[PDB]
RNA sequence: GACGAGCUGAACGCGAAUAUCUCUUUCGCCUUUUACUAAAGAGAUCCGCGAGUUUUGCUCACGCAGUCGCAUCUUUUUGUGGGGCU
């Protein structure tokens, strides 16, 4: 299920390296505003942790 | 007629952020089950959050103190007095 998580950081990084190349900025490394992803990632992992939690005490 | 920062307790309650899961169905992947899709619903959970005195921990601070058991010219507190008739 969490290629939605990778949809939408592909979804974010099409916006972000969108917003940011405008000018001479251009096309490679060098972007690093990474704070929208990173609470994608975020979201994901307070989500998970019951789910994991959970998982993981079973095979414990 | 009058005074808090930080923690754990409070017992009541969901500005703007949102992920996961379960169930009942439909739909799509399609050999099967997981693992998934996207619709309808019904349910949980997570990560957090606000106010009341409880104080624990100040490292701040106090009591003749800010407050006590409208002030003379025609419209208001400077009144028009005095007498006497049924």
């Amino acid at each position: 299920r969490l290629m939605r998580q990778i949809r939408m950081c592909k979804d974010l990084k099409h916006l972000i390296y969108y917003r940011f190349n405008t000018g001479p900025v251009g096309k490679g490394p060098g972007v690093g505003f990474w704070a929208p992803m990173w609470r994608v990632w975020l979201f994901f992992l307070r989500g998970i942790v019951p789910l994991l939690e959970r998982w993981l005490g079973n095979l414990l």
